[PDB]
């Protein structure tokens, strides 16, 4: 009955909308917002569901975005705009719609060309689930500063993610990250309009919103569209963040009742007539065996797409575009959580039998390492290097298993990506910090999908509660352990977006702190550890990264 819960939360946000609203400019047309309280009684100008892109609804679906259609009058865009369609997280229905291309726009006063910083959020939800409603995204925190936060929406799952070989037909792939490209290019040429500086613009996301950042990053769609990243809890190179998927089309067709053969012409035809949340549904049952067994563990997602187009974002695999990537160039920040895998609680325990993959660990090896059978003498020889990094004892545990999750899916892929992206890079600082705050007193919906509550440790997605309001949220008092990373977590995100050096004299507890940025001679990494205290020290997972690492002894082309 989360369903009540939700319904509470929209009375509340009732109270919390004043009488006052106001206009602003875009390049397609005026928008209205409405003034808004935070539980803080702090204030802020909401303009939701404005639109960057035509809905990709009929032949538009599958395909790259175009541009909208301009209009007279004042658009509203004082309530929120439809997600993605989806398979809903807690109540296993689908919901969304197609017409999700929208993006919303929050500051604490509207004061035109201005130059404020403007802060971009991209959700994850690993490419399938997520939106940018405020029940999970509430600009509450970040508005106490005289910035301008953006969330935008982008298509997910089969909708955002199909990709066919054939080029006659244009539908290359990655058209929800073609998506983000078209938001991030209507926020430098909108930013102004609300008060942001389109000269300092900074990309944020968590999950497969970093990912997502990273992507865009990497690509030379959105060369010189923003000025300073930040990558939460993942990346572009991580084995969860792009698939080969140009083949699961007419496996989801045929899930779906058709009744041709593999073709792409043939397979799109269906795929475009067909209701969206029969195609959504189905995605679950895409994957193959052998598919999961070497732990892709999506269908659909960022691919490397098979030919040229003009609005082509991955023309390559992420690792080969970090060696040109303009995003090399612009300050960066990176971190993960203190116990990332506590994620898998949930899974672990309904089905225990998975803790038997650590016998070998021949599943965890890098699918570039391994062979498909997974059954080579060099692939145990690999996993073996995984055992010894996350097996304490005889049998395998549960919490080696999350320990491994870690690594597999954070913080080896960081390393990766440091130790490429040092190889290019004209010096641009990197800063890494570790998110190590723990408590059950200020959640958000993670949590629930974890079976988190009663657990200790910061699992994935914990920060996010110190970065954005949202339903399960409330007000802390100002005294409060749990306040003051609110403060100091949005105030470090402000002062790196603000200026590109996370460091601030300002910042409770960060007075005494000196935060270099990664060297490329540096042998332990060092990062802001953020408890209770803020404090450098050298990353605790390091000896494991270089574990991991090992396994790339015979083939260091690869690493």
């Amino acid at each position: 009955k989360w369903k009540i819960k939700c319904i509470e939360n929209k009375f509340l946000n009732y109270r919390l909308t004043t009488s006052e609203t106001v206009v602003a400019e875009t390049e397609y047309g005026k928008v209205k917002g409405v003034k808004r309280l935070t539980v803080y009684d702090d204030s802020y100008y909401s303009f939701e569901g404005i639109p960057y892109a035509q809905p990709p609804v009929g032949e538009l679906r599958f395909k790259a975005p175009q541009r909208p259609t301009p209009w007279d009058g004042v658009r509203d865009c004082c309530n929120h705009k439809d997600k993605s369609v989806q398979v809903d997280f807690i109540t296993g229905k689908v919901c969304g719609s197609e017409d999700c291309l929208y993006l919303s726009v929050y500051t604490n006063n509207l004061n035109p060309e201005t130059k404020r910083p403007v802060l971009v959020y991209i959700h994850g939800g690993d490419f399938i689930i997520g939106e940018n409603h405020r029940d999970m995204y509430g600009p509450d925190y970040f508005i106490k500063k005289d910035v301008v936060l953006i969330n935008i929406q982008y298509r997910l799952g089969a909708l955002g993610f199909l990709s066919l070989n054939s080029e006659d037909l244009n539908v290359p792939g990655n058209a929800g990250l073609k998506d983000q490209v078209m938001a991030l290019r209507w926020i430098k040429n909108n930013c102004a309009n609300f008060g942001g500086n389109p000269d300092n613009i900074t990309v944020f996301g968590e999950s497969a919103g970093a990912a997502s950042t990273h992507y865009m990053m990497l690509t030379e769609q959105t060369r010189g569209l923003f000025h300073r990243g930040i990558l939460m809890s993942g990346n572009a190179i991580c084995p969860w963040a792009n698939t080969q998927c140009q083949h699961r089309a007419f496996t989801l067709a045929k899930l779906a009742g058709y009744k041709g053969e593999d073709n792409d012409k043939d397979v799109l035809e269906f795929l475009i007539k067909a209701k969206p949340q029969d195609l959504i549904k189905l995605e679950e049952k895409v994957l193959t065996l052998e598919e999961r067994t070497n732990m892709v563990v999506f269908p659909f997602g960022p691919t490397v797409e098979p030919y040229q187009t003009a609005d082509c974002v991955l023309p390559k695999h992420p690792r080969e575009m970090v060696k040109t990537a303009w995003g090399n160039s612009i300050p960066t920040m990176m971190g993960n959580t203190s116990y990332e895998g506590l994620f898998f609680t949930s899974i672990l325990k309904q089905m225990p039998m998975l803790v038997k993959e650590l016998e070998t660990c021949v599943n965890f090896v890098p699918s570039e390492l391994a062979d498909a059978e997974r059954t080579a003498p060099e692939t145990l020889e690999m996993g073996a290097k995984i055992k010894k990094a996350h097996v304490t004892g005889g049998t395998p545990t549960a919490d080696n298993f999350m320990d491994l999750c870690s690594h597999i899916y954070f913080w080896f892929p960081m390393h990766r990506l440091l130790q490429l992206r040092f190889n290019h890079t004209s010096g641009t600082p990197v800063y890494l910090y570790r998110f190590d705050f723990d408590s059950e007193d200020l959640i958000n919906p993670y949590r629930i999908m974890r079976s988190g509550r009663g657990v200790k440790g910061v699992s994935h997605a914990d920060e996010l509660s110190y970065f954005f309001w949202n339903q399960l949220a409330k007000r802390m008092p100002k005294e409060s352990r749990e306040y003051k990373t609110i403060e100091r977590m949005t105030g470090i995100w402000i002062q790196f977006a603000t200026t590109g050096n996370p460091y601030s004299n300002e910042i409770e507890g960060m007075e005494n702190v000196s935060w270099d940025p990664i060297k490329k001679s540096d042998e332990v990494y060092k990062c802001l550890n953020i408890s209770d205290e803020l404090k450098m020290i050298d990353v605790p997972e390091m000896d494991k990264i270089k574990q991991w690492e090992s396994m790339f002894e015979k083939h260091r082309d690869l690493f």
